[PDB]
């Protein structure tokens, strides 16, 4: 057992330079910037030294289980260019805890986390020229984890291959709500499976129900769960519901961590604000599409958002259930949380004010 | 182009061919042949043409959907050398139908199925000096698909790549296997993909998998639901041959209902013993309760997975709630195991006449 450390980082340096997008123009995952960190495992010797280097493909035997059996998992994290131009991270921490913990899940080896995060620094300290100039674009951040043994045998693989993909993307808007196709016959995850965690497996399962969302003209799946058809994950995002609740109290509420919930970054800074304002109640409780139902023939609906890290915040307002649209009244209630949310962490991921949740590039 | 065809093949065979392994030292999965099959497809161009080439790394895009959001899959057949020497593919169009099924699901590009089973007897046939020459061993094919598309969002690929690697092997592990049973993991759920060959699936067994070995097992026995229906060996489907509640002598299985993969083996195995009908036949469930409620009653006579890689593999124990449970299986013969494994490798290895062999293209 044991690490690849910073320390020994490896830097080959591209000698011919891309050309930088226009960062008005940036489609989600497609450019990629001029390197990449590689580091190799194995279990006869552990870990070999980091690389960063030039972009490039990987070089991997057709019989690698990362192809076979889903022997993989990634993380989504950002760069920003402050309006003070300094680069900072958000919470990245959060993001190494969880990828740690998911390696553990996937029996793929353990690392040292701190020795992870300094090894992504330096690399978007050597790219930074890419991460945008420009207050509502960033530097999405790709750390991916593979299994590259070469055998067809289901096992914990004994060859590995930890890499780190740097993508500029920019915003999400200029408020777009979503419609949602909500069918029951598709489960994005069950208790004993591995839907708390961001295992690769977990999303294969779902470009078919995102397909038939968008022949429906909905934008993003509205995940269900279970006999009392239980309102889960909104695409890729965690689910909150602005309401006054069934004791008609004011509540924001979203679903509890109990096994089939993605625990999101976003979703963690959200409730952390949401208790540190006390001014509503904040509930991780079980919502149903009957208790969403029953409040909205009552008026008790405020807001439906979900949040992520490639929206922070995205406004609900229709559901497409048993044949019929539901409408949220998100748009028509500010939406005055949702903004708040939005502006509050947009303004500490850019520097607009301090906290202790960003970090300054190394 | 909207499918490749076996009549543009293009062969570019190998300089130096590798020695053959020993047939009595082969571990599942660990040789390959000389030759495998790629063909690339375009969202924009369709199907390119199909190659075969020496066995090769693949050169991939590391933003490649496969290895990011598991957009994959595969399949597993086999060839068998004949008493007579000539070679056999065993329900091969089973395996073809099923593969283009859960593309459709993966939202990977669709195929001609018979174009691809054409490709896949031209490699084959080049490499037929690696089917063994053993009636205990076999050539097995590992038809396989991945999306190749460049960019990272979750979304349909625009890129993919079909492939085929042959791996000569003997066994997969009568050797009787003992079994892990805890119910806090689940395989697979209903409203999930369970019943295709998804590489999903299998990302998430492992930790059970590694947790088996730890405890001296060779395999997990996947529980399901609050009262812990018993669903599949491994990777393989689950028969239980017993006295059933009525008394009444049955071959069982788990029902096809969503989170059972129908192997080809399995669909042959419930034909046979429909064919014989000495003996009740039911695809029903069946519950650890169930189980252990037989076995108090002396009412259990055999258990044993079935899958292509392990055709009939017999049961001794599993392990449960801290306890071992005896399954007296190997004290029963196992006479219907070792009935069943000698009438399939009897059609395997050409002993008979079947419809559910081809022979070698
Ligand atoms: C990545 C992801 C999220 C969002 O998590 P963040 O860490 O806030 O980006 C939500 N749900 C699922 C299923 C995910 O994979
Ligand atoms: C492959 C497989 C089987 C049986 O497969 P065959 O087509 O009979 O080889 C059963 N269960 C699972 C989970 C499998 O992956
Ligand atoms: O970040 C989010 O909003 C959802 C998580 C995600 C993002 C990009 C690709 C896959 C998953
Ligand atoms: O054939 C089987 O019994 C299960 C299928 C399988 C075999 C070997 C590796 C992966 C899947
Ligand atoms: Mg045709």
């Amino acid at each position: 057992v044991g690490t690849f450390k910073a320390k020994d980082l490896i830097v080959t340096p591209a000698t011919i330079l891309k050309e930088k997008p226009d960062p008005n123009n940036l489609v989600f995952g497609t450019v990629f910037t001029d390197h990449m960190l590689t580091v190799e495992w194995s279990s006869e010797f552990g870990w070999e030294k980091p690389h960063i280097k030039p972009l490039q493909n990987l070089s991997l035997h057709p019989g690698s289980s990362a192809l076979h059996y889903a022997v993989e998992l990634f993380e989504g994290l950002k760069a920003f260019r402050g309006v003070d131009n300094k680069i900072r991270l958000f919470q990245p921490n959060l993001n190494m805890d969880r990828m740690y913990r998911s390696a553990v899940r996937a029996t793929l080896p353990v690392f040292d986390k701190e020795e992870l995060l300094e090894c992504i620094q330096q690399l978007v300290k050597l790219d930074q020229e890419w991460v945008p100039y420009s207050t509502s674009a960033s530097l999405y951040i790709r750390p991916t984890f593979i299994g590259t043994e070469p055998s067809l045998g289901v096992k914990k693989p004994t060859k590995a291959l930890l890499f780190v993909l740097l993508s500029p993307v920019g915003p999400y808007f200029s408020f777009n709500p979503v419609s949602l196709w909500a069918n029951p016959k598709y489960v994005r995850a069950w208790k004993g499976g591995t839907g708390d965690c961001k295992m690769g497996g977990n999303y294969g399962s779902s470009l078919f129900a995102q397909c038939e969302a968008v022949d429906n003209g909905c934008q993003q799946v509205l995940w269900l769960y279970g006999e009392d058809h239980q309102i889960t994950e909104v695409g890729t995002m965690n689910l909150f519901l602005y309401w006054i609740n069934e004791d008609g109290e004011e509540e924001l509420a979203t679903p509890p961590l109990d096994g089939i919930i993605l625990p999101g970054v976003t979703r963690r800074c959200i409730l952390d604000l949401a208790h540190q304002w006390g001014e509503f109640k904040v509930s991780e409780r079980y919502l149903t599409m009957d208790d969403l139902t029953t409040a909205l023939e009552g008026n008790r609906v405020r807001e439906m958002f979900g949040s992520g890290t490639a929206c922070v915040v995205c406004p609900v307002s229709d559901i497409l259930y048993k044949g019929e649209t539901i409408h949220i009244p998100t748009m028509e209630n500010g939406p005055k949380l949702a903004s708040r949310i939005l502006s509050k962490l947009t303004d500490i991921q850019y520097g607009r004010e301090e906290r202790d949740w960003t970090i300054v590039l190394s």
